[PDB]
């Protein structure tokens, strides 16, 4: 035992005192210095920590390769394993590997924080399957998430590896060929150690003892003597328990090496699998079996394969053992409902004892319990063959299809008496409908001997709704949806069996199968992707060295793919640096009666605990001097930062924070927008824009419609969370901070004010952010001041990178909205009057609330001219963490509301929606409701261009046709326009600075106020500087953004950063050119280097600053005059969807976008921005949702429960094109902003979905073509299924008493 | 700075040029990425040369603040500074000098 | 010269595009930058002293 | 300069100088240095990039 030995990128690692609690991700980054592997969630759901593991399988006698999450891999379980990190397969220092090269050159890397992980998943795939199919390639990224790219470029680039095989964004013909024989060798040393027999190993950490059992006897004797000893194989469950459920198993035993537990036997009744067998093996074994055996003997096998298809991702499936899923006994296990319904045979063993049991309902006694005794361990399981006249189905439905937790999961089985159709056996087992995996015994028992016909279907549904019904306060919520699914699943099972019986020619002794019902039995399937990007070519005679307008890839793309790009936490710690962790409130609102440190002081490496009493300057911070740096006497939201704990390691701060006892005295708390409205709890007065005459408007209106809608919030989910490293200089209060932030200026002054020192003493440096999307415009100062104070208090450098759970809780996100509208219109579609009252839940500080509500109000019209309009907004003061800026800044909310009532105006006029919208459109020269003039109105071209591109009308028939042929599946087609005002609503923020130096060797070093967060801003700025200076972009470098090179900068937001800085950069270049003029004249044939040298030696300054401010900006709500924006962005999108009226699932079939980004500075960047923005919009309107308990406590704190768009969530056919010939005289080189504008266009998917639900409703419930039902955002599978009212949901609808305390309440 | 008190002198010089206390001016370090192509700190002329460049940079700043100083003469340096910023005026400038 | 503080240099590689930061006890930041840039074979804009 | 804290992975360097006023470098042997605890490497002219 003792010494832990393994390999990392070929190099041998010898750990003499391995700690069982040390993860691989922790060892790699914090011990080996390999920053390539990133930390994105420590929850196994983002894949940013993906690495490859290679080991010599002593069983199969071969070298195996597979991917895994380094954040869940205990190094103690990696003895004699070879780890390959991103930095292990290539780098720009030597040679990039094909995987890295292509994802980089294909524009599949924006902020780049997720690149290493993606690269490692693709790389691992290619290692086992050299010429994979597109399906296999996408399937390898199930456990991988990207928030920037929109995925398309990543898949498009990798399509070149597949055997499934206007200028273009890249040239695939230029990718260097892949030679798989040039891959790193499997460590020869490990191969020689394969001969030394295995023996039990013991590792002892600070709190856990880990035992690596080599034989079954050892495992059994150990468990018989220490029944508490925790078994661990994949650690994908226990790892979560320890880290998130704050559990501690002092004694762990890993049985993964024991051969009996890894064996795979093919017997007469089925295939047994050793209990340690990873799910990838079970899957691999079963797929080969399903291909070789008769379909009638593999019904159960197919059911298990359907589940694993949606079980986590590759990384988790490669290490997660089948026995692990069973024993965990999670109520939402996707496998147990299947093993139970098929009565899988489990062999249980204890020292001396041995038994077998075929799983049924009794195998799961209570919550997380099983029939095993304490000394017993699960040895193996036998998955049954199918018998004649025996059929099996499996089901699962969550929020997102890939890598997600099931809402309701099921395994259904049935046995018909030989040659008949009368039920001999019936088993419907579920997950997610109770305390644990259960069986619908009462309901199935009653169907025995019954013929499989309509009568049984009706009785079964009625029975399931009663027998599985859930109470209104049930944990998890969504009771109605959940119950509806248990019946809906059976209906599919029912229908599926009718088909299968038809194969037996018994399709006469069973119920009739309606042709329109057929599509309901189909297992998920999707056509190959069809992605095309169209943009304009640059002028025929444009210099080859002029990159403006050319698709030049993101400057840092190669280094991001090779893991060399350095992010905040990747920066090496100083030998004396410390770690910090925030202690936060667990009460929505209360008095702090006391704080106890007693236990924190007992943690190894503990330095101190700071709080409000430690601030030397001011404890009042925030954009509106609204909040405290550290809570004083009171907490005003669950998550309110009370103090911080300082220690030597992230692991130690975790334990220390856990040791700070805090007692409170609760006070009344206002949570919901309704609580605020009821208590008259707001920030400032009501905001309002009014034009025309409402009274006269509604009186001339033929019809008037009133309605309400709710738009849920959203978490930014930037792959790189908040992080701040503050290094105190020890002189005059100087402090240097490296921060992941969009706002260096407010970070500097907020830290200055907190420390009570002049701004000139604090320098804030930003090289790059792993995403920002607005979430780092202000909330980042919250971690910065805390770390700052720790550095000031200890005199030592200190850092802190929030874990995903702290980040989601603490930083807040997009503003939730509740709006009430009243639209007046004619029978011709023309809307004449409009009233809209907006309400936003802002939280416990005002932050940017007011500005966000104004932009919302500025876009409450969208692209429609309304002569008489009134819009108002209220900022709701609530005891929740403060919300903030999120890509769109209020625009997406206001516009979704407009399209909401606009969709109704049409339905009510019985007119085609595109016509109604087309006619209510603004025209060139019109004034908006805030009286600004719409010049350069390109929206009309985008509209007509998009209609032709998507062939809207021709496909409108295809949609009706599909809906007529399908009863349980419907489609919707919708086209939506958008208009986004460009520029900060706060006029004085529309300014920027740049600093340009030209060295005597000719190379140029440029800086500006903008920060790079993946939007390619630096790439563009270099492009601009290149063109202006008439020199190659290769001679210009941009290293970082710093408060001490360019002062008083505006946050990198509102989409104008490229407009503003590109202008300042431009100004600086001109200054330099004007100074070089004299020398250029004296030597025309000379080179740039010649002029610079000459100028230098004639003592001419080769350094210049540049400045720019947008002119004539300024709106007044008082007089409703002045221009808020400098110009507008325009776009149109057409989207087609297909929903499953039985589950709530849906496919995004096709999306056509026509965007006006003026004369693009970089069409590769802009198309990626359009795609990225749209996909986030897709998540805002259909997948992403945050749940809060009744007492204001956030439930959703990680990718496991918060489902952002996955690779498979994007539209199959994704067509994006940049509007040609539309120069924008209003911005640098005729370009237009593009960061935010596109995001709202995803609303077209939202209304296409509503269009489909319309279709479903119109068929399953008599009808009412004028019906105006409500559909709130996000339109998740729960909302979509419940909206599809049918004979099933009718039986599923719970009451909800007065005294009922629901699991969660709408904010 | 190598002990000759060059920065002290520069802070003094700048303090006189802007007409603000030396307590409001701070010099942290010398860097090739803030001021490029600098000559070596030698020949005893470092204060002569730099004092002149610091001076020039100061003049550029005073020039930009002028408008705000006239609209509020009774105002403080802080008042003029934030007025200038509020009115989108660059508050950063370089300075150069050659004998 | 016998300056009480003898010659000293801390070179810190950044890993990206040959960028390198140098803390040097020198009176000639400019020549330090270029001499190190010529030695490494990288443009002067990658080296900050 | 040297008062600046070291990074956790920061190494120390020490020049190896000539003991003759004028001579040809016939050879250089590092056998012993390699044996020293914490020895990382020896760089020479062959290493300048
Ligand atoms: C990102 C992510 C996604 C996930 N997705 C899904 C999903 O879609 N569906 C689903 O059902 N689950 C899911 N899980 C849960 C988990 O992956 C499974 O339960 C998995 O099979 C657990 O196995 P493991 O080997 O990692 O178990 P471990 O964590 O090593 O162990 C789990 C438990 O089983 C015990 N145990 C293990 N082997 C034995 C044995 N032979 N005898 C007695 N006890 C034993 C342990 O002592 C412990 O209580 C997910 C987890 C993550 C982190
Ligand atoms: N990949 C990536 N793209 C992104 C972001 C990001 O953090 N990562 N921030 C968005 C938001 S919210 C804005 S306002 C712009 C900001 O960049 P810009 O001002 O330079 O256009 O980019 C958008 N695109
Ligand atoms: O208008 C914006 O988009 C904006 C964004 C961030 C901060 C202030 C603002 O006005
Ligand atoms: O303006 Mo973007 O920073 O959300
Ligand atoms: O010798 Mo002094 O001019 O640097
Ligand atoms: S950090 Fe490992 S999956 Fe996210
Ligand atoms: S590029 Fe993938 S998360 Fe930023
Ligand atoms: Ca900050
Ligand atoms: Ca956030």
């Amino acid at each position: 035992a003792d010494k832990l030995v393994f390999f990392v990128n070929g190099r041998k690692v010898v750990e003499k005192n391995a700690d069982p609690e040390t993860t691989l991700l922790a060892y790699l980054r914090r011990k080996l210095g390999l920053s390539g592997t990133k930390l994105g969630c420590g929850e196994g759901g983002c894949g940013a920590c993906t690495v490859m593991l290679s080991k010599y399988d002593r069983l199969q006698n071969k070298i195996v390769h597979f991917s895994a999450n380094a954040c869940l891999a205990p190094i103690c379980s990696l003895h004699h394993v070879a780890v390959t990190t991103v930095e292990g397969i290539g780098s720009t220092k030597t040679r990039l590997h094909p995987v890295q090269e292509r994802i980089a050159k294909s524009h599949g890397s924006q902020c780049g924080f997720c690149t290493p992980g993606i690269v490692m998943s693709m790389y691992t795939l290619l290692r086992n399957q050299p010429e994979p199919t597109m399906e296999e390639i996408e399937n390898a990224f199930q456990g991988n998430l990207c928030r920037c790219t929109g995925y398309r470029p990543i898949l498009q680039g990798f399509r070149t590896f597949a055997r499934d095989g206007s200028p273009s964004l890249f040239k695939p013909e230029e990718f260097t060929p892949l030679d798989p024989t040039q891959e790193p060798i499997f460590p020869p040393e490990l191969l020689r150690l394969k001969d030394t027999p295995r023996k039990q190993l013991r590792f002892e950490g600070e709190r856990v003892t880990w035992i690596q059992a080599s034989t079954l006897k050892e495992l059994l004797d150990l468990k018989a003597q220490h029944p508490d000893a925790k078994l661990v194989v994949g650690n994908t469950e226990i790892g979560i328990e320890m880290k998130f459920k704050n559990m501690l198993f002092p004694m762990i035993v890993c049985p993964a090496w024991i051969p009996e537990l890894n064996s795979v036997e093919h017997g007469p009744d089925g295939i047994s699998f050793g209990a340690a067998c990873p799910l990838s093996i079970v899957e691999k074994t079963l797929v080969d079996a399903v291909a070789k055996l008769p379909a009638q003997k593999t019904e159960v096998f197919r059911g298990v394969l359907e589940q694993l298809r949606w079980f986590a991702g590759k990384q988790v499936k490669s290490v997660a053992s089948v026995g692990g899923n069973i024993i965990t006994a999670s109520p939402i296990s996707d496998l147990n409902p299947v093993f139970m319904a098929s009565g899988a045979k489990l062999t249980l063993v204890s020292r001396g004892t041995r038994r077998t049991v075929q799983m049924d309902h009794t195998f799961f006694p209570g919550y997380r319990k099983t029939l095993l005794s304490p000394e017993e361990i699960l040895l193996s399981i036998e998955i049954p063959y199918s018998r004649e006249g025996e059929y099996f189905s499996a089901f699962k439905q969550a929020s997102r299809r890939e890598d997600d937790i099931a809402k309701v999961t099921s395994g259904m089985r049935v046995l018909f008496k030989p040659g008949t159709t009368e039920v001999q056996e019936l088993a419907l087992c579920y997950g997610g409908m109770a305390n644990r995996t259960i069986s619908a015994l009462k309901t199935t028992q009653r169907q025995l001997s019954k013929l499989w016909k309509e009568e049984l279907l009706q009785d079964v549904c009625a029975g399931l709704a009663e027998e599985l019904h859930l109470p209104p306060d049930a944990p998890g919520g969504m009771v109605d949806f959940r119950c509806t699914l248990t019946l809906s699943f059976f209906f599919k099972f029912y229908l599926t069996v009718l088909q299968k019986l038809g194969q037996e020619n018994l399709e006469d002794k069973c119920g009739k199968l309606d042709p329109t019902f057929a599509s309901a039995t189909l297992l998920f399937q999707k056509d190959p992707p069809a992605d095309v990007q169209l943009f304009q070519e640059v002028p025929k005679g444009q210099s080859e060295e002029d990159m403006v307008g050319r698709p030049l890839p993101h400057l840092a793309a190669d280094m991001q793919a090779s893991g060399e790009a350095v992010y905040c936490d990747d920066i090496p710690r100083y030998e004396n640096e410390l770690s910090l962790r925030l202690v936060t409130s667990t009460r929505a609102h209360a008095k702090i009666k006391s704080i106890d440190t007693s236990e924190a002081k007992k943690v190894p490496g503990f330095v101190c605990f700071i709080s409000a009493d430690d601030v030397p300057g001011s404890n009042i911070t925030g954009i509106c001097n609204d909040e405290t740096v550290f809570a004083k006497d009171k907490v005003t939201c669950v998550g309110h930062i009370i103090g911080a704990v300082v220690a030597d390691t992230p692991e130690h701060t975790q334990r220390a924070a856990q040791g700070v006892k805090i007692t409170y005295e609760e006070l009344p708390a206002i949570i919901t927008i309704e609580d605020a409205i009821k208590n008259n709890s707001f920030y400032g007065p009501e905001l309002k824009i009014e034009k025309g005459d409402l009274k006269k408007g509604f009186s001339e209106a033929d019809n008037v419609v009133s309605g309400e809608i709710y738009i849920g919030g959203q978490e930014h989910f930037y792959l790189e969370t908040h992080c701040t490293i503050a290094v105190p200089k020890g002189e005059a209060g100087e402090m240097e901070l490296f921060v992941s932030t969009q706002n260096t200026m407010k970070t500097q002054s907020f830290v200055a004010k907190m420390l009570g020192v002049p701004a000139n003493r604090i320098v804030v440096r930003v090289k790059r952010m792993g995403g920002g999307f607005g979430g780092k415009v202000t909330r980042s100062t919250v971690v910065s001041t805390a770390v700052a104070l720790a550095a000031y208090k200890t005199g030592r450098p200190v850092r802190c990178m929030l874990d995903r759970d702290e980040d989601m809780l603490i930083t807040g996100g997009r503003h939730p909205f509740l709006a009430r509208y009243k639209v007046g219109f004619m029978k011709t579609g023309t809307v004449v009057a409009l009233e809209v009252d907006h309400f936003s839940n802002v939280g416990n500080t005002q932050d940017l609330s007011q500005s966000i509500m104004e932009r919302a109000l500025f876009h409450m019209d969208n692209c429609y001219k309304i002569p008489n309009i009134r819009g108002t907004g209220r900022l709701c003061k609530t005891n929740l963490p403060s919300n903030t800026a999120f890509r769109g800044f209020g625009g997406p909310q206001g516009m979704l509301i407009a399209e909401c009532w606009m969709s109704e105006v049409a339905v009510t006029c019985g007119m085609p929606a595109e016509e109604v919208r087309r006619k209510n459109l603004y025209k060139e020269g019109d004034l908006t409701h805030f009286n600004q003039k719409l010049e350069g109105f390109t929206l009309p071209r985008c509209w007509e261009e998009c209609l032709a591109s998507s062939q809207y009308h021709a496909r409108k028939s295809e949609v009706d046709k599909f809906n007529k042929e399908n009863c349980w599946k419907k489609r919707g087609l919708c086209i939506i326009p958008t208009k986004f005002g460009i520029s900060f609503t706060v006029p004085f923020l529309n300014q920027a600075g740049a600093l340009l130096h030209v060295y005597t060797d000719g190379s140029v070093l440029l800086t500006h106020g903008g920060t790079e967060m993946g939007q390619g801003l630096h790439t563009k700025m270099v492009q601009v500087a290149s063109r202006a200076l008439k020199i190659p972009t290769s001679k210009i470098y941009i290293s970082e953004t710093s408060t001490n090179t360019v002062p008083n900068t505006s946050p990198t937001a509102a989409s104008v950063s490229a407009d503003l800085n590109g202008q300042a950069v431009y100004a600086a270049c001109q200054t330099i050119l004007k100074r070089l003029e004299p020398y250029k004249k004296k030597n025309p044939s000379g080179s740039w280097e010649d002029w610079v040298t000459a100028a230098y030696m004639d003592t001419v300054s080769l350094s210049a600053t540049g400045f720019y401010r947008t002119p004539n900006l300024g709106y007044s709500f008082e007089t409703n005059s002045g221009n808020p924006f400098h110009y507008f962005s325009y776009g149109v999108a057409c989207s087609e969807v297909e929903i499953d009226c039985l589950t709530g699932d849906h496919k995004n079939l096709r999306t056509d976008i026509v965007m006006d980004v003026g004369s693009s500075l970089n069409p590769a960047i802009d198309i990626g921005q359009v795609e990225g923005a749209f996909v986030q919009g897709l998540g805002l309107f259909t997948l992403e949702e945050l749940h809060y308990s009744p007492e204001g406590s956030l439930h959703t704190r990680g990718p496991s429960t918060y489902k952002i768009p996955a690779f498979g969530s994007i539209p199959i056919e994704f067509r994006v094109s940049l509007l040609r010939d539309c120069p924008n005289k209003k911005a640098i080189y005729a370009s237009k902003a593009v960061g935010e504008p596109p995001l709202f266009l995803a609303a077209s998917i939202f209304f296409a979905i509503k269009d489909a639900i319309r279709a479903a409703r119109a068929q399953h419930t008599g009808n009412n073509v004028k019906e105006l039902f409500r559909l709130d955002s996000p339109a998740t599978p729960e909302k979509i299924r419940n909206a599809c009212v049918d004979k099933f949901t009718t039986l599923c609808v719970t009451g909800v008493p007065e005294n009922c305390k629901p699991w969660s309440v709408r904010v």
